[PDB]
């Protein structure tokens, strides 16, 4: 959708189905090399990617638990072998894992929506960093890291989803410690958030745009630190 | 930028200079029929006007003191005398009007400054709304506002800047209500908030406080206008945002205080 | 409710009724010497200033339209006068004054709305402050300005409230202003805030302890730029 | 501070010195009985107990790290088991636990930071809840849950606490989870939120860092420990906050950034 994503070498966490699959089939059709990744691998994946190459892009598969530090690294690692760099990677990774009211939330449960959600976002970035950084650096503009958030981080997580909100409005504090501390590096960091006045349900097609935006220096090449909310006005 | 921007009708104010021209500009690069709007006629408005034309798109000046309801509904009537209706109506007038701290703040500056900010923008949009409806419900689309908030809308206005600052803050809130009651007009209703930007705005300052700003911004330095428009396009354009509305947008480099 | 608020100067704007009046009440009882306001005296005013006096505080009834700025100086001009200066300042004077949707918003509903929310605010806040600074400087403790804002300040106001959420909205922000140039005078600056989880609506009771906990140095002496909801979670 | 903290029996976790300590003093002063906690008992905690219970308030210590569920649990048991009951639970254990860059968040670091933070805060609120809701059943009024927050939880953390403030956040948020389904239970759930107080949290920063800190701040200083603990008790009392819950209260002499 804009120029500049041409050739944009581009990890996605979780696009093997959903938002994450629609908008890097969006950022494919803009010509850019996109790292698909999800928990196993889609039984019509080489489907997905061929339509993706012949969109005017790129694409392979890259199969990981994001729940563990090793799993992001050798994400990471995978993706640079395949494309030689990373200009973009947006932190799609994540979700509910389960409901459990309060009295009810053990270890298990607790571990597990805060490594799906949050320890997934915080590792992947670390380890995408240092390309991000010398990306920026061989450009003269920036790279863009563009996590994906909720509604939820804003006014709190509904029944049984009390963490899950916690954890998406850790990721809108801790994107505000990086735009301080990492601007200096060329990367920008951006989220998108995918009883409501347009009186409907958005589409995935819908959440996708925002994500193209945030990653196109020609776009929003001076914005970073931000939260755009897809809901309708909910 | 977006391919559904071509043939919109698009009025901006407070567009003759600065980030409203930035704006207009790209919206008739995007082949946008634009309302340009000022106080006065710019010197340099027919090159403005050429130019945009030369681009595929077209361009109208309209002048307007926007601190009065009436000036405010001439403004929309003539607009749409000229391009037929409306599609994207951009609250972009304001300004300072003047530094004052709050000893000073007498009744001719409070209303100057409120007049300008807040009366302005609530009357212009009235006027234009039902004209945005029609819009949206004949295109089975969604019609947009953007208006211009600021950083200052958040962390307070700097020296004299109190009631610019809370005008701000109120343009943010007010949008709130208009989604509430409006989306069912095919309306969506969101905000560009700039941070520090290099136009006439911040003229004033010396350099000794236009560096000090600059090294405490994460990027470096004051935005351009140039940098605040796709912003504009972006919530424009139903294909790019159709299911966003009530939203503020900061461009500000990282910085959230004066 | 505190012991230093014994003998402090407090000027209540739309004290003659609800909140405003249950909250002059409560700091009469903390010994405090109150300005009582509003458009018209009440009818049983003199009962009020006698129950103000016998609590152990002292109470006296101002008249005036704080819609224009004049008006706003001749009350703390005849509030001085009486107490000999401003300890505390309270901005209770507002309200919805109407419910009109945009299409319906002229130029004498907005004059309305925005002169009884925001100019009476800005406009009386000017003239008290020297006494504020004044009184501050004497004591080298603090005095206190809290103006009462709303749940329409923060989220948006309701069926043809749009003016009056944003009007509350602008005192939260004009109030930031105000600390970061006059925390130099001593004065720190407040706002209290007067479906719903706890199941009820709340009464003028229960909003007047957080006026007393922000005009107490004892109590609130580092914090200014505040909001207080009291909402039951709404 | 209020007449109803009489009797009242308070947890208050990181209570050995500080905001905790001072918090704790000031509740034994009111006459409630406090449960002191530290991971390990401070020298001075026989001093610190026989002056609260001078004050005609009551004192016992607690040894826990909070960072596993366990001790949570093993917390709130041993505090029922000496006071019978929960009135008031204040979750202020936490900490830095250190300084990291993102480059250098490692498995170790990031657990020590978000168990430490996070995990203390849910598990400890969880087994307190059963206590809290009974509490309130049997007085017709409010039990209370008081959380620490931060500054940072609202602008960011500092050089190398960027898990820190991000956990401050979680905090901050999952509250407003806590008041949409348990407000029925008669708990009500507020956050204090201190900016840059002279607490031994700060003790490593030096000269320099201090005074330019101080300099930024609209009240030239940093808070002290005792100007963090009105605010605790005010959210404490059903007499003075019992229509008040979901709140965050910034204690920070006007400052809002690091």
């Amino acid at each position: 959708m804009f120029p500049d994503l041409k050739g944009k070498r581009v990890l996605i966490t979780g696009s093997s189905q959903g938002i994450g699959l629609a908008t890097a089939r969006l950022f494919a059709r803009a010509g850019a090399k996109v790292g698909l990744h999800g928990r196993k691998a889609p039984a019509n994946i080489d489907e997905t990617i061929a339509s993706m190459r012949a969109d005017g892009g790129d694409a392979a598969f890259f199969a990981a638990d994001l729940a563990t530090s090793e799993a992001c690294q050798q994400l990471v690692d995978e993706f640079v072998a395949k494309f030689g760099g990373i200009d973009v990677l947006i932190n799609n990774a994540g979700g509910l894992v389960g409901r459990k009211p309060l009295p009810e939330i053990d270890d298990t449960f607790y571990d597990a929506v805060m490594d799906a959600n949050i320890r997934s976002v915080v590792m992947t970035t670390k380890f995408a960093l240092p390309h991000l950084a010398a990306a920026a650096k061989a450009s003269g503009q920036t790279s863009a890291v563009i996590s994906t958030g909720s509604i939820a981080g804003h006014t709190g997580g509904g029944p049984g989803a009390g963490l899950y909100g916690a954890a998406k409005a850790f990721l809108h504090n801790v994107h505000k410690n990086w735009v301080d501390f990492h601007t200096k590096d060329g990367v920008r960091f951006n989220i998108v958030s995918p009883g409501i006045p347009m009186g409907r349900f958005g589409t995935a097609e819908e959440m996708a745009p925002a994500f193209l935006f945030f990653a196109s220096h020609l776009a929003s090449g001076y914005i970073t630190g931000q939260v755009l909310d897809i809901n309708g006005g909910q």
